[PDB]
């Protein structure tokens, strides 16, 4: 009676009080909070790692998979076949492989070579190599993952200690070993921790399973947490399984006041000193030795075996946990203790057999008790989440010590139910192992992988290689030439139309002028005053005037009548209504010029479609409308394209600006060609500004090489089917449509919005330049993206938002590259013309897409630099619009008219 009370006095420390157990519980409860927080997670010892598993099996799972189970006490590989659809129910055949204390403690390479060899043999014995069966990986160690098929080892635990693995991705490490074998092909689709596998398994049979617990070589647990609580995972919808990794509870020294010298000594001799402390007082890997450490400490004080101490009772690991168990059996309890203590050399007194066996209870009871305190903190967290007052949940379990020890299970549940009363908990023991559960995870993981494979295959067509970009640059140049050569100009797609502007501002332009800006997003009328010499200055006023789309696609009569009306009102506005002022007309469309004041509208582009305009001279068309009104009189000195207007605006300040570019509703470019190359205009003196009209590039098929199904659909439904193919893969008026069309397709395939094509998604023009630009902002957050989308009328989840943003990126990126390859061709021609080996030139730019988009310009500039390394281009943005440049052209126009 005192012997018992004798040891209960010695091992007093290892006798935890309920109030104490509650304390620890409260402590872990706080460790969980810190672990899940984005602010404190970096310092927490309890990792609370996300698993990317959002629900237990639903029953829809089916297929043939292979599972690997490394990290437990046995390396086992299994094959799980499941398919209710047809009729088949869950079936699985497993095999166990040996793993010597050599591989486990060797180099990661040696370890993964073994795992790859064992999997090979397994597939051979079943001759299933030919099948690309999905592989699930149950790796019972702490792992960092940003996705289910990635697992970076944080640190080894238990018996493993292989070099070159920590901090690496075991998936990649394993994939290498297999590939190095060339024997077969693996498709590792997921990596799960055993606590998650165990939970998945028990969940299959009990749809109330919300916890996975393991108590074997090591101890850990996982539970279903609310996504809105997992800070380190963007989303607030539903739940995800968190792998607590509580074995490291108190590694920051939060359980020093509970750890004994026996614990510390056990640690100082461990493989991983300082870590997994909480686990070192529980798991069956340490129970035995923790006891043999006291037996020695007792004998060393004559309290046992008559103070005798054999070399065996001193040798490490000579007292297995197996002993600790057999010695606690109810039947042959003490009888067993005798045989054991006997082989230990020491002479077992039938009184010793009693003293010993009791020690075992104390140690083996502390474990069961501790685990009950932490698991209790988890159940309390679940109860808190549900809001309910009571709690009903199932808990999956597995692990030697639990599965094979006479009293553990028993005492464990007891203390538990005692600690958490307001809850009804069922403990289901995984009889099958992790295999079933891993397979259940692999099924869904794989389901999402094919979806992904398909999405990527499609998007891959929007990816151009540097080599593809050089071809486009090449083609651009070939077409540039066909258009300049009078013999081939007749059937060239890039018309290279001359503008009849032969020099950038000289600095003598002086006067007052009116200007028109038609073609972009805003039709506006301006008044510009230029003063040079001493006081060189420019003063301009403008006013925007709408233009109903009806008029825009009405008749040339109403269109130009409307324009003149606006010109009138502005003349009043500025007051200057009276004299005969010279006017520059910026008409952003392809015109055939004979002189600075004659433009035959070759064809309409963008969204304009007025009747009886194509084929006429726009100057005239305007002149007439003016005569008809009879309210004033003007001097139309010039007609100008916005690209040329832009170039002049920027060249007014920057003398090296010899290129103009526009990337807004439509896209076009212009530059200064050598008069000797412009075979369409007599002379070979000086230079001339060439309005390329490069939007038509590809209208002869030269781009059908990289155009996609979505590009064709967008073209096929445009106002000008067949024309302006290049500009239609670049400008803000079309980008959106390419996207919409890609989205509708993904939706029909059931990859977006639950497969529902909404009315909004069917509305053309829905994706404005302004939206494409917000959605791609880098300062944006997923929550915000989803918000924007919902505002548009699209009911999108967070997963949806991610895919939409991606799609927008692929499309917008390709647009910038194609545009860069185009500009690259231009600058390199200007360099070859000037026979240079290096050319410095700046480009004048304008266009809403260019100005608002967060990445277009950057990726564009980058691409030009990469395709034309012999030119140092600079892009200067026009902030005053074309107007300034139109007036600066009108000035010369007049100067040459007066002369
Ligand atoms: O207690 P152990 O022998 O160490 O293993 C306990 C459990 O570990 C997991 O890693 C395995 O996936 C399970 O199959 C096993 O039941
Ligand atoms: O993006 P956009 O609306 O097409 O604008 C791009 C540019 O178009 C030209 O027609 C105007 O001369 C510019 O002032 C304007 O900045
Ligand atoms: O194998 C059960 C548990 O053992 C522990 O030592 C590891 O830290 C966990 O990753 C694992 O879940
Ligand atoms: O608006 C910018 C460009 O758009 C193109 O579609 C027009 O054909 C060009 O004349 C214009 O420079
Ligand atoms: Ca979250
Ligand atoms: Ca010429």
């Amino acid at each position: 009676d005192d012997q018992v009370k004798k040891i209960d006095k010695y091992l007093y420390a290892m006798r935890l009080s309920d109030e104490t157990l509650i304390d620890i519980m409260t402590r872990f409860r706080k460790e969980m909070k810190n672990g899940l927080s984005r602010d404190f997670n970096p310092t927490a010892t309890v990792k609370m790692l996300p698993t990317f598993v959002r629900s237990i099996p639903d029953g829809s799972e089916k297929g043939d998979f292979i599972a690997l189970d490394l990290g437990g006490s046995s390396f086992r590989i299994l094959r799980v076949q499941v398919n209710h659809e047809k009729n088949q129910n869950v079936h699985m055949e497993s095999e166990v492989y040996d793993t010597p204390e050599n591989i486990v403690h060797g180099s990661g390479s040696q370890l993964f070579d073994h795992v790859a060899e064992c999997l090979g043999d397994f597939m051979e014995k079943r001759k299933i190599k030919d099948k690309k069966l999905p592989v699930g990986f149950t790796f019972s160690f702490p792992c960092q993952q940003s996705k289910i098929d990635e697992a970076i080892l944080i640190t080894w635990t238990k018996r493993f200690k292989a070099s070159g693995v920590e901090g690496a991705d075991v998936v990649k490490l394993l994939n290498k070993a297999i590939k190095k074998r060339g024997d077969y092909d693996a498709n590792i689709v997921a990596v799960v921790n055993d606590t998650v596998g165990t939970m998945m398994t028990c969940g299959y049979d009990d749809q109330h399973c919300e916890v996975g617990l393991i108590i074997g070589t090591g101890t850990n647990a996982c539970y279903m947490e609310e996504l809105r609580h997992i800070d380190l995972v963007e989303g607030d919808e539903g739940r995800m399984c968190i792998n607590t990794e509580w074995g490291a509870f108190g590694d920051d020294g939060s359980l020093e006041d509970i750890r004994t010298e026996f614990d510390r000594e056990i640690d100082r001799g461990s493989l991983n000193p300082g870590k997994q402390l909480f686990e070192k007082m529980v798991s069956g890997m340490y129970l035995g030795e923790l006891v043999r450490l006291i037996l020695v400490k007792m004998a060393k004080e004559g309290l046992l075996f008559e103070g005798r101490i054999t070399p065996e009772l001193l040798t490490r690991g000579k007292f297995n946990t197996s002993d600790v168990s057999a010695i606690e059996k109810n039947k042959e309890g003490l009888h067993n203790a005798k045989e054991i203590l006997t082989r230990l050399g020491v002479e077992p007194s039938d009184d010793d057999c009693v003293s010993v066996q009791h020690v075992c209870t104390i140690v083996s009871f502390r474990s069961a008790n501790l685990v009950a305190a932490t698991l209790g903190a988890i159940l309390n967290r679940l109860r808190d989440n549900k809001g309910t007052p009571r709690l009903r949940t199932t808990v999956g379990v597995d692990g030697s010590l639990y599965k094979t020890h006479p009293q553990y299970s028993r005492r464990f549940h007891k203390t538990l139910r005692r600690l958490v009363p307001d809850s009804d908990v069922r403990f289901l023991l995984s009889e099958s192992g992790s295999g079933k559960g891993a397979a259940m995870v692999t099924a869904v993981a794989y389901r999402l992988a094919e979806q992904h494979r398909q999405i990527e295959e499609t998007l891959a067509h929007f990816h151009l290689t540097k080599d593809m970009l050089l071809e486009v640059k090449k083609r651009m140049r070939a077409e540039m030439e066909l258009g300049l050569r009078k013999q081939t100009h007749n059937n060239a797609v890039v018309k290279m139309l001359p503008s009849f502007v032969r020099r950038t501002p000289d600095g003598t332009e002086n006067g007052d002028f009116l200007a028109l800006d038609l073609g972009g997003t805003n039709f506006r009328v301006l008044l510009v005053k230029i003063r040079s010499g001493k006081k060189r200055t420019v003063e301009m006023h403008n006013k925007i005037y709408a233009i109903p789309i009806e008029i825009m696609q009405g008749t040339g009569e109403e269109l130009f009548d409307h324009i003149v009306s606006c010109i009138s009102d502005f003349l009043d506005y500025m007051g200057i209504k009276g004299p005969r002022m010279p006017l520059g007309f910026t008409f952003s469309f392809p015109c055939q010029q004979t002189s600075l004041d004659a433009g035959i509208l070759i064809t309409w582009t963008k969204g304009f479609k007025a009747t009886d305009c194509v084929g006429h001279d726009v100057v005239t068309l305007l002149r007439d409308a003016i005569k008809r009104r009879e309210e004033f009189d003007l001097d139309v000195v010039a007609v100008v394209n916005d690209t040329v207007g832009t170039m002049m605006t920027c060249a007014y300040e920057e003398p090296t600006c010899e290129v103009g570019l526009i990337v807004g509703t439509g896209s076009n470019a212009c530059y200064m060609e050598e008069m000797k190359n412009v075979e369409m205009v007599e002379g070979d003196q000086g230079q001339m500004c060439i309005n390329m009209e490069w939007g038509a590039f590809g209208d002869n098929g030269c781009l059908d090489d990289i155009r996609t199904h979505y590009d064709r659909l967008v073209d096929e439904y445009s106002l000008n089917a067949g024309k302006q193919r290049y500009e239609k893969m670049i400008s803000g008026m079309y980008l959106g449509e390419i996207v919409r069309n890609i989205l509708i397709d993904f939706t029909k395939k059931g990859f977006l919005f639950r497969g529902q094509i909404s009315e909004t998604l069917k509305t053309r023009g829905i994706f404005e330049t302004k939206f494409l630009s917000q959605i791609e902002s880098d300062r944006l957050a997923l929550l915000q993206v989803r918000a924007i989308l919902q505002q548009l009328g699209l009911n999108s989840t967070c997963d949806d938002s991610i895919l939409v943003k991606t799609v927008c990126g692929v499309v917008s990126r390709r647009a910038a590259q194609l545009c860069g390859a185009g500009m690259a061709a231009v600058v390199d021609k200007i360099r070859e013309n000037r026979g240079l080996d290096r050319l410095n030139v700046t480009v004048g730019v304008d266009g809403t897409l260019y100005k608002l988009h967060p990445h277009f310009s950057r990726i564009m500039h980058q691409t030009v630099k990469e395709l034309s390394p012999k030119c140092n281009v600079s892009f200067l943005l026009s902030e005053d619009g074309s107007g300034k440049g139109a007036a600066l052209i009108t000035a010369v126009g007049v100067r040459l008219r007066t002369e």
